C-alpha cells in the first residue's frame, strides 16, 4: 500500500516540551456515549484488533461546528511484560492504546472521508497498569474469551463508552496523521488524551493472551512502528 | 441559502487582545506564483465584485501536509471617504481588501468542498493608502474601465500574483468561518495578515468609481456586515 509510505503518517512519538500550547482548543465535548443495556453491540476480533462497532448518536465535536459521530473503537496492545502502545510519550512506550474513531458530519460516507482533511477523528487514550480492576474495559475483556478466533464475534450489552476514556477532557494533544494501518490514508485527526487509563495486570494481560490472529499466531503487538513528523508540530491544550 | 444564516459565519472582527497566540502557525508558503505573461488571465466584473481566474500550478500551504491550489482572486472595497473592507480591527474597516480562494488539493472540485471542514481557504489582506503607485495592483486597475459594464471581462497578462498579497507572510491571524457571500458554506478557513498592501490614493480611487454593478448602481460597498464569532477563538501567528 502506497500511501503507507507517504509524509503524513501516524503514530508518532509526543515529545511534550515541542509542543505547541494553542489556547483555542476547548475541551472535547462528547454527546450520546452513556448507552443503555439494550441493543447489544457487535464485539469482533478481525484478526488485527477486537472492534466494538458502536451505534447511532454518539457525537463529538473538537471545537465550534467541527462534529464527529463515534463508528468503532478498537485496542493496541503488546505482549507477556512487553508494551503495545502506538503512541509514545518522549519513547515511552505504554501496556495499550484505545482508539474511538470518527466521522466528520459533513461527510455521509467513510469512503468520502478517507484521505480528506479532518474527514475522520481518532480519540485515542494510553492504558496503564493500576493496582485496581477497570470496571469499564472489564466489559469488554471478560467477552474477549468467545471471540478468541480470527473472524469470531460476539454481542455484548450496551454500556458507557466514555467510562473508557480519562478524567480530563481539557487536557490533550493534537495533530494531523494517518490510519495506523492499510490504506494508510492520510487526513485524519488524532487527540491523544494527556492523562491515562489504569487496568490491573491481570486485566492487560487477558488483552494480550486471548486472542489469536492469522495462520497460528497469537494477537500480540499490534501496533505500528513511529513515524516521523516532517514538520507537522504536536499541539497542546493546556500551557 | 440556509448556510447565509449559520452560526459560524464571515467576516468578523479581529480583536487581537482576544486572539490565541498558536506557535503552530508557521509562515505561509507559496509556490507557482510569479507567472509568465502567456498565458494570459480573464479579469472579469461579475457584478460583486472584480475576479481574476487564476491558472492551474498556484500551490499554497498553510502547513507541513495543509496544500491547496489557488483558484481566483477578487476584491472588496468602499466609496470616496468610505472603507469597505470586509475584516475590521477592533471596529476599524480598513480602504480595500484582497482574497484569493484556494482548494484542498483532497477535492478535484468546489462544489465537494463546500461545507467541508478545510476545503477551502481564503488569504486575505487589507489594502491601504500609500505614497507610491503599487505597480502590481496597476496591472489590473488600468484595466478596470474595459469591464465597467456589469457581466464584463477582458484578458489580463499574467503577473507575479504573490505581489498583490504583503511581504510578511509569517504574522497572520486564522479562524474558521464562511463564504460571504451565496451559498455562505462554512468549513471555509480565513487567513488575515498582519501586513497590510499600500496602493496610491488614485488607485483606490480608480476602483471604487470605474465599475457598475446590478439596475444603473455603481459597484461600491461590496462587502457582507461582520458576523459574530459565536464562541470561535481567532488564532495569531504571534505572542
Ligand atoms: N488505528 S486505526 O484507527 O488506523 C485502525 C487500526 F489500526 C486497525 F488495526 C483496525 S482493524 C483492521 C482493519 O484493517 C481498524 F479498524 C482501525 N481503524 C479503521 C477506521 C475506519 C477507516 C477504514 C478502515 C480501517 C481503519
Ligand atoms: N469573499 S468570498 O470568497 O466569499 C467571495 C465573495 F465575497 C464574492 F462577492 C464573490 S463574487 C462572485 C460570486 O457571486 C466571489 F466569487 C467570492 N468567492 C468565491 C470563491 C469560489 C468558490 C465558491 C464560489 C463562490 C465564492
Ligand atoms: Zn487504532
Ligand atoms: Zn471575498
Amino acid at each position: 500500500s502506497p500511501a503507507c509510505a507517504g509524509r503524513f503518517q501516524s503514530p508518532v512519538d509526543i515529545r511534550p516540551q515541542l509542543a505547541a500550547f494553542s489556547p483555542a482548543l476547548r475541551p472535547l465535548e462528547l454527546l450520546g456515549f452513556q448507552l443503555p443495556p439494550l441493543p447489544e453491540l457487535r464485539l469482533r476480533n478481525n484478526g488485527h484488533s477486537v472492534q466494538l462497532t458502536l451505534p447511532p448518536g454518539l457525537e463529538m465535536a473538537l471545537g465550534p461546528g467541527r462534529e464527529y459521530r463515534a463508528l468503532q473503537l478498537h485496542l493496541h496492545w503488546g505482549a507477556a511484560g512487553r508494551p503495545g502502545s502506538e503512541h509514545t510519550v518522549e519513547g515511552h512506550r505504554f501496556p495499550a492504546e484505545i482508539h474511538v474513531v470518527h466521522l466528520s458530519t459533513a461527510f455521509a460516507r467513510v469512503d468520502e472521508a478517507l484521505g480528506r482533511p479532518g474527514g475522520l477523528a481518532v480519540l485515542a487514550a494510553f492504558l496503564e497498569e493500576g493496582p485496581e480492576e477497570n470496571s469499564a474495559y472489564e466489559q469488554l475483556l471478560s467477552r474477549l474469551e468467545e471471540i478468541a478466533e480470527e473472524g469470531s464475534e460476539t454481542q455484548v450489552p450496551g454500556l458507557d463508552i466514555s467510562a473508557l476514556l480519562p478524567s480530563d477532557f481539557s487536557r490533550y494533544f493534537q495533530y494531523e496523521g494517518s490510519l495506523t494501518t492499510p490504506p494508510c490514508a492520510q487526513g485524519v485527526i488524532w487527540t491523544v488524551f494527556n492523562q491515562t487509563v489504569m487496568l490491573s495486570a491481570k486485566q492487560l494481560h487477558t488483552l494480550s493472551d486471548t486472542l489469536w490472529g492469522p495462520g497460528d499466531s497469537r494477537l500480540q503487538l499490534n501496533f505500528r512502528a513511529t513515524q516521523p513528523l516532517n514538520g507537522r508540530v504536536i499541539e497542546a491544550s493546556f500551557p
